């Protein structure tokens, strides 16, 4: 379909591509992830002039990172002398898929010059930081360092090349707004994953998405003493060639925040190809998911499982952020439906958030132990059963039934039988908390009464540990276990980007989403009705809090009521839609992003003509 | 334990040797395993001194020769002269775990010289040839064209090494003369695997074994035309500096046909490695040769099935130098005394020899099919019913054992038992005879009166066709299947040396032998007590017919009438004995013969001590 | 969805269906399937009252059909008085899915009535039947003993219902005539599911789909000497109550050959539960069908197998009535255009058709030996390489990639190199011909030019043998592989029903089939747009040769030219279409017809309003 060498064939000749990035070779947030996997397509396209900026940590050249030689004179000579000016610099590879250059800078081995470099930043752009971030600091030593090499790589080579800096987040800020200020002849590229401010103003602060052409954000960044932080990141924005977003919500309140309308929108995308590794996964992972609701819920099996449903949120344990009060009010609200309309169908949820446990709970021990000696206790009287009869079938005789069963088998029949006596309800969380009163899951769960009863038709499973193969009671991972669940409910408030939305639609697992994230917006944006590819978008900016659950009741609902063939349907509508997300159609808009960057940067060599031509109408 | 370097340390030098053979690189007999397994150890001992003499065949140097070019300059002015003066003979690796040189010979490129060749021969030994042979003539060419290129090897070298020869077979014995004959000074050793006129007087002449000083070796060479063959295979064991032999039998046989005592003995040896890849594989096997009986047995399954006993036998289709018959009498005097003395234990034989066949008979098919069809009917309601019993156990209630089976799988029960019906008895043997008129074995068995009944103890099974893993009722190798068995009889009467009973014993099969045999003298002779160890010698020299069959008969019932333990115990002791037969100690003798040859040929230099040391006494 | 109980809620009371075929039972032709998967609904809609009338045959009898007491007074007492008469009647249960009541006649008990049954007979309806057909008056037998026992049972019951007797095959037609002819009280309906002349001017005569109007039925049943047997079948025919047929074509064909017009049309179903046991399985077959091609196309291996297309047809051996030289001559025409165009796909096409063959050849058996062995070698080396790299990577070292290959290893892949030398190409067929120099396929074949050279883009696979699970070198049956393939192509010319194509579409293998079958005709009539379901209707019956050849060419390209995206979604659009061909919505034709003849027969009691609702409009 749709690859890089579609329709930019431009002249590249002697140009070089710095991804200036704080995280790089670092794991510490979810772009990590973004970078790694635009940097094989990047580099593909850019050969060998593909270099990234980043701190210094031992753990990471400890364990991804193999020190090399420079292959050009020009990187041997700028290192000796940076090594040689009192800093301290090393080269190497990334241990990556792609395999990209890197140059990692040790911001511990330059607190000598902090104190003439907060002067020489504030006498550039009146940019004080306070003494007490620990955060700061090494931002403002990055960007220093990085516009130092990026001046010394271009002052001491002997020809010039077109050089590209292209920064990703504040700690980085820095960078561009001094290479901006020393007038180097480079192209700066500045994008934002999130707004510093967003996150902040979601908390405590009502209606911020009701309020943004009311928001005077210098004060807001007052109160907080943060800020000289919202001030470098504006500038950074300001003084930036190209400006970019990575979402639409994002660009919305950049605009009414940063003061800027960002000039090209890139979406987040990931390799399709190890996910793809289709229906045998998903039988799979459901019967075994069976087996484990089996097991948990040993004693008060009085309900078909053949009709039950399994929808499962996860993430970030954020309550208000993920919208995990708005799911729980509505699953209440569904039970009650379906307790009134008498339907079969069952409802499981599953919540797997992180929180502070210490250990499992002796119940949901005792029930898988129970579940694995009735499996063991069938096998071996099926085993005997089978023999029995293909001994007594050989010689031609019907089995006399009521003779394949003798007294050891009925021992352990009933063993079984009084090991699956209970008199409790089945918990709601498989663990034990240790803020039991304080955990807001558990208080809406008892406010809105759901305790796994007979007559309830809706069961809820809280599992806080992170999902493992390793696990006791669940030796899963976090894929194939979201490959086998029916349904994902994400209705989330602040999101600039959901990553889990997008692994769980990329795996072919139909998801409810929001107009409010940016994966909301884009599949709104890129394709007509909705609806029909399993993806069912909650409207929760124009809408108050119970107008978005009474949508979010109608869709459970909805979805509820289809038959296996419409579910059937449903999911080979959403599994053919994983190309959408990934770097080979996504990797254009960074494309097009840099183009522009070397227009406004070089007019005199490189003309931009500004071609936005980019689709998936309906399937019934 | 015992190594080849143990104690003989010896001053090699500049030595070099030729194991000249008609088979290398060319499957026609038994040999070839013998010379493939020793290689290795051989060539590991003389380095890169250890080449091959034998024909050219275009099929050999297709599939398993490899064309290279000869590592010194004296090999390769002897192959440039040996091509230039109007022959033809090529260089390279054979294919074979050792990997050793070879040098081929091709006989057809020198049918011109054939006609002087003859006549310097009949000059030289007065040794004369037919012209109707077409094998001695070859036999002749390639002994010409062997002592040629030895003595050209020696004359052209800067430095005359100490060439050693050695031959294995009448088809290379004319070289031995020849090299004897024109004085070069090589060491010649001949080894005989099977003396000629052994086979011969086996076959129509009564009680070979007991005239052996009775026979003028000269009429019976005259009679049958076969007068040249053993006039060159005498000729070239005489003039031999060593004489070997392969088995003691074999020892006696020359001494009283060849009139010259072997000096030494050599019995053939093998590789344990590839065969020791113990009981799981004996298990399976067991169970599997189990399915195959419950298949050709259906509908007559009237004995257990847990106190059945294997017996088999292999080898080429030889009825009396295999001793078909004696087996074949003392299994109905065995099946005679079980039915005597109402004994549970059954017997089951195996007769794995080919004849000329053309298809499977209906009835095993048909069985075959029966047995498939029960076992997958008892899969599937296996199946059903374990299914169902964990359901119904999960709800913590005993199982209604009257309603697990419903009306189709009645059905299908009822199906299977209307196909298990069969009036007439299963078939002696699973293929259709060309001559089941003259079949020898077929005869035997209907006037012992075998005919696989009820009340018959002993149950007969002939499969003429290879063991293959792709046979439709028997797909598998004869290696597993001779795993899985109990016992192995080879009453054998003329056999120079027993390559299938060696495999037997190798694998950890109790195995019943002669003391007829170079494997059962070599096992009387190197072990003490042999019954203790799984091993039983039917004493058949002598013995006539009569009382071979009666001992051959109690050995059978003291099987029989041994104890699991009992069984366990021989198994485990015949296990551990395969190291007697590896070439890591059988290939000592060779070693001590090619000394004995140096040390005749140029005592000068060379000088042996008559060291003659090399056990396992018992085990209760 | 559609269930027999929607709207047909009628008044059955005390009534009674015979299903009168010959062939229950005793499987002789393709509508014993049709009848075994009917029997399960309509007993199910019918309860104890269905019953089932055919002759008696030893080996049905043994193998599938359990004797029973039948469990009506009224039944005991016919069949007491019809075996005190002078005939032979048993009664028992069908072993089948359903488990219907049987009734079976032995016409070889009854042969003393034949004279006196002619005679009346021909006095009835003045037909006669020839000494020498063998088959008619054991049609005419069966005829008189049902309409004998339908007598004797009305006659003999205290209380008379309401009897149905549906008839199936101009073997049963008689019955029907005699029934009609003694004016019982009963319903008479008669389906054909073939036309007797159909076959007989098929062959031979020219353009027969093209001169229906043009044929004066009465002579071309008289040169043939089938005049009588036409005369039973339009007899019966035209006496019947309700008139059925299975296809449209067969609608056309009867009406203008047995001069009525069909008043209800009936398709044949099938049970889609068992078929359904769906990539995992598709991708398996694919898998082992690319093994068995690379076993065939060993040293010829020139081309992507990735891009590699399989088709095939199957079905009984008839060159013209399957049109196997239509797609033959395609498949040279798709040749010559993927050639021109300069394609990398290719394509492979599969002939099963049985033949009369010996044994296999042995080029085929030398391939997948080859292949065989070439796996074994990598298993062995992939291993090998493995364990090293693992134990020399836990030391925490790079490994070494030119020590990891030894002397061993290196012998073996040389081995198997040489194994895999070949100067011949492939062959067109497995098997050896005994009639190859009148097979039609093969000098088809030849004169196309289709020989498997390494220019050619198209490979023809033909295999005569029966596809089996036991087969040397395709151990696979017929489902299995069927489910593998990419395209099943059936340019059938003379089929009243499809059951090859049925299959193959249930399975969700897109199919090609023409407007001139059964099959063809339903599936064009009952969806809109058949080209986006994943079915080709190849237009026969309004085009001449040329004509349906260029069609079906163009079709194959264009199936040749889709990318995998494209093929996947019409995968999944023929996987969701198997519904449509099950007898839980086929069956209900059936049941109008059922009421059509009620309300014939007995007006009085019963009235029918003609209702003929019963739709898959598109997807894209
Ligand atoms: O989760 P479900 O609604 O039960 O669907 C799961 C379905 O089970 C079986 O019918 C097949 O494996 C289908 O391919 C699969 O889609
Ligand atoms: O524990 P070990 O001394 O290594 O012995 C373990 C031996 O390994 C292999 O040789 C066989 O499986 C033996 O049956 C087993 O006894
Ligand atoms: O026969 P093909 O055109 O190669 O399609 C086969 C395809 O292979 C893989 O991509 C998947 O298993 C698909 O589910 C399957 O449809």
């Amino acid at each position: 379909p749709g690859l890089e060498d579609w329709e930019d064939e431009f002249d590249l000749e002697n140009a070089v591509l710095f991804e200036v990035a704080w995280e790089v070779a670092n794991k510490v947030g979810g772009i990590y992830t973004v970078l790694q996997t635009k940097a094989k397509v990047t580099g593909d396209e850019w050969g060998d002039n593909y270099f990234l900026v980043g701190p210094y940590t031992e753990q990471g050249v400890r364990t991804q990172v193999e020190l090399l030689e420079a292959p050009t004179p020009a990187l041997k000579r700028t290192l000796d002398s940076m090594n040689s000016k009192g800093c301290k610099v090393y080269f190497g590879r990334w241990l990556i898929e792609g395999g990209p250059l890197v140059v990692l800078l040790d911001v511990g081995a330059s607190a000598w010059a902090l104190e003439r470099w907060k002067g020489e930043l504030w006498d550039t752009c009146n940019i004080g930081v306070p003494w007490y971030d620990r955060e700061a600091n090494d931002a403002v030593l990055f960007g220093f360092l990085t516009t130092w090499f990026l001046g010394e790589f271009l002052a001491q080579s002997e020809e010039k090349p077109h050089v590209v800096a292209h920064f990703h987040e504040w700690l980085a800020g820095v960078g561009l707004c001094l290479c901006r200020a020393r007038r180097l002849p480079v192209a700066t590229i500045f994008t934002t994953h999130a707004t510093l401010l967003g996150r902040y103003l979601c908390a405590g602060a009502v209606d911020f998405y009701n309020n943004l052409e009311n928001f005077n954000v210098d004060k807001e960044a007052g109160e907080r003493q943060i800020y000289h932080r919202y001030c470098m990141e504006r500038a950074a924005a300001h003084c930036a060639h190209v400006f970019t977003t990575v979402s639409q919500i994002t660009a919305i309140e950049a605009q009414h925040l940063l003061k800027r309308k960002p000039d090209i929108v890139t979406p987040n995308g990931l390799n399709v190809k190890k996910f793809s590794a289709f229906q045998n996964l998903h039988a799979q992972s459901k019967a075994r998911i069976q087996e484990f609701v089996r097991g948990h819920f040993y004693g008060h099996l009085d309900f078909n499982l053949d009709k039950t449903l399994y929808f499962f949120i996860a993430g970030r344990y954020e309550f208000s952020n993920k919208g995990a009060d708005v799911f729980l009010e509505a699953l209440a609200r569904l039970n009650y439906l379906l307790r009134v309309n008498g339907s079969e169908q069952t409802v499981v949820a599953f919540f797997i958030m992180p929180a502070r446990t210490n250990n499992f709970n002796v119940e949901t021990l005792k029930g898988q132990a129970v579940r694995k000696q009735l499996w063991d206790t069938a096998n071996t009287v099926k085993e005997k059963f089978g023999r029995k009869l293909y001994e007594s079938l050989l010689v031609g005789s019907l089995p006399d039934m009521n003779k394949m069963l003798d007294k050891e088998d009925f021992t352990m029949m009933k063993r079984a039988i009084f090991a699956t006596q209970r008199q409790s309800f089945p918990p709601v969380c498989t663990h034990n908390m240790l803020d039991d009163s304080s955990d807001p899951i558990l208080t809406t769960i008892r406010r809105i009464g759901l305790f796994n009863s007979s007559a309830d038709r809706v069961k809820v499973i809280f599992h806080p540990e992170f999902l493992s193969s390793t696990s006791p009671l669940l030796p899963v991972d976090y894929e194939e276990f979201v490959r086998g669940c029916h349904l994902g409910v994400f209705p989330s408030y602040y999101e600039p980007w959901g990553y889990t939305p997008a692994e769980c639609t990329v795996m072919g697992i139909p998801s409810i989403s929001t107009n409010l994230s940016g994966f909301g917006c884009f599949m709104e944006e890129h394709i007509a009705d909705p609806s029909a590819y399993g993806i069912y978008i909650l409207d929760r900016r124009f809408r108050s809090l119970d107008d978005s659950c009474s949508q979010l009741t109608s869709f459970l609902y909805s979805f509820c009521q289809q038959s296996r063939r419409q579910r059937i349907i449903q999911r080979n509508r959403t599994e053919r839609l994983s190309d959408l997300l990934d770097w080979k159609y996504l990797g254009r808009y960074y494309m097009s992003a840099r183009h522009m960057a070397l227009s406004k940067a070089f007019p005199e060599h490189f003309t931009y003509e500004p071609n936005e031509a980019d689709p998936r109408p309906a399937s019934v």
